[PDB]
């Protein structure tokens, strides 16, 4: 058994075609769990920011109805939200019970299976808030089913793939107790914001040949190992493969790994982020561009003109997915199905050409 955790997002609705997403666009087979991104906190209560708010408990309601074992779990968190969001909620157990209370009515009104808490990231300042948080939650997930006749409401955290961020942010005995699983952030590896500023893969599965003491942990497969070193059952890590990925400018001629980069890359038209590129964008940037696939890391970049992009494939999903079984991990987790090739339109690959690989992949004996 494994899981196919899927979060969406709540600003893909506001890009054009095609990128168009809202939860219209998904299939209610494709995942075994759906998570929305992102929840807001107002006044120590849990509320939704989205004018298509309403609209989405609609759809809810109509994707649970056709799979009913389908899960769909609410997230708050995410890179934006950062630790600020958290406060005033966490700076007492009178303000974090206000919002544990909220949760629990929220989630049963608006049929949600469960939360996941994505801190971006704790680190040691807020260590023992998400750490208390979490723990406040599970317990209180927990009364609540001991007087329920519906199923406990699920737990799952977002959690950094990198070993400083995880030694610095969480106890992690005490999140395999508290969580039902982690969705592991691996991805953010490497980008424009480095120091110094050259070109790496997003979402390396392994380590390259030039890494060398610290370094090296900046790979999926340390990641991986590093949390269940930590204390944390490989059944409840849920592995995060990306469907983005991460752009340079090239400073110079080099277009390997490691070379130099004046900047991020081009904006997407779509994404119009310049550091990073959607799947559906990624397929129009690799018409004309040289792609390598890299033997030491296990996955591939491309360059064109000036421009470096470092990504996933079809054929990382599929390796992805085998490394997964081999560690006997929970399953996999998406970031973003919205950031997939969900039209089929782009790619010419069908419909979510990634997550359909990786679904196939999990589901191969
Ligand atoms: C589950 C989780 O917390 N994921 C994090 C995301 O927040 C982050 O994605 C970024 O989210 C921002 C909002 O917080 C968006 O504005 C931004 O577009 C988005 N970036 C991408 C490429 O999707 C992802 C990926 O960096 O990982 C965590 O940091």
């Amino acid at each position: 058994s494994y899981k196919l955790v899927c979060y969406f997002t709540n600003w893909s609705q506001d890009r054009q075609e095609p990128g168009k997403f809202t939860p219209e666009n998904i299939d209610p087979f494709l995942c075994s769990h759906l998570i929305y991104s992102f929840a807001s906190i107002e006044n120590n209560k849990v509320i939704i920011k989205d004018k298509s708010e309403v609209m989405l408990y609609q759809t809810i309601n109509s994707l649970k109805t056709k799979n009913p074992k389908l899960k769909i779990l609410l997230s708050i968190g995410g890179y934006l939200f950062g630790s600020k969001g958290f406060h005033p909620m966490v700076d007492s157990s009178t303000s974090r019970l206000e919002f544990i209370n909220s949760i629990i009515l929220f989630l049963r009104n608006h049929n949600f299976d469960g939360l996941d808490v994505s801190w971006i990231y704790p680190d040691q300042k807020e260590n023992t808030h998400f750490t208390v948080l979490i723990h406040e939650l599970a317990e209180a997930f927990q009364k609540d089913f001991t007087k329920s006749t519906k199923e406990r409401l699920l737990l799952t955290v977002g959690v950094s793939a990198g070993r400083q961020m995880i030694d610095n942010s969480y106890q992690v005995e005490k999140l395999a107790k508290d969580l039902d699983f982690i969705n592991l952030l691996s991805f953010d590896f490497h980008g424009s914001w480095e120091k110094p500023l050259i070109t790496g893969h997003n979402s390396p599965l392994s380590k390259g040949w030039q890494d060398r003491g610290p370094s090296s942990y900046y790979n999926v497969e340390y990641a991986v190992g590093y949390w269940i070193h930590k204390g944390m059952p490989s059944e409840k890590v849920v592995m995060g493969i990306p469907t983005y990925g991460h752009s340079f400018t090239l400073a110079s001629a080099e277009t390997t790994v490691g070379a130099p980069a004046s900047g991020p890359g081009a904006a997407g038209p779509i994404t119009e982020s310049s550091g990073f590129l959607a799947y559906y964008e990624i397929c129009q940037f690799l018409k004309g561009a040289k792609i390598t696939w890299l033997q030491d890391q296990q996955v591939p970049y491309a360059v064109k003109g000036n421009q470096w992009v470092g990504y996933d494939d079809v054929k990382s999903m599929e390796t992805k997915v085998q490394f997964l079984k081999n560690l006997n991990l929970g399953g996999a987790m998406i970031w973003s199905i919205d950031m997939d090739d969900f039209t089929g339109k782009s790619c010419n690959q069908g419909p979510y050409p990634l997550v359909q690989a990786v679904k196939r992949s999990l589901g191969s004996l």
